[PDB]
């Protein structure tokens, strides 16, 4: 819609790529996200700046993989390494 | 960058258009989240389903307004706001 709901309805489109591993659509899976991270959110990734928030979510959910999330849990956790590569504001190169 | 991030990258922008009430540009109040969300996010508020689940979001941060948020937070209750939205899943048209 906004330029900030199309900026959503996209992770919409991006969680839905991945979806559906388990059978739910509208699901995916804890250890399946990892993998959804790693290919879409691998440049936040390669951008990290807090090496302890990044794997504080990563290890969190190696173990607890097989469970699973929707849309709202996916996005919390995109905007979580968002901020740990987002950190260098307060560095001031 | 990719997909997902730029998608991410425009929630930042987005965010930061209405941010610095508090001076800092990367913090907004959460009163003045409130706006942002009103203006922007104002057609996933107006295709809004859950109706508690919306007004969980609003009523809580009525009072807890004065305090404040960072990207991290603003997008959870976007994301929040969106699921609630999107509920659609589970109403048989």
């Amino acid at each position: 819609g906004s330029e900030l709901e199309t900026a959503m309805e996209t992770l919409i489109n991006v969680f839905h790529a991945h979806s559906g591993k388990e059978g739910d659509k509208y699901k995916l899976s804890k250890k399946e996200l990892k993998e959804l991270l790693q290919t879409e959110l691998s440049g936040f990734l390669d951008a990290q700046k807090d090496v302890d928030a990044v794997d504080k979510v990563m290890k969190e959910l190696d173990e607890n993989g097989d469970g699973e999330v929707d849309f709202q849990e996916y996005v919390v956790l995109v905007a979580a390494l968002t901020v740990a590569c987002n950190n260098f504001f307060w560095e001031n190169s």
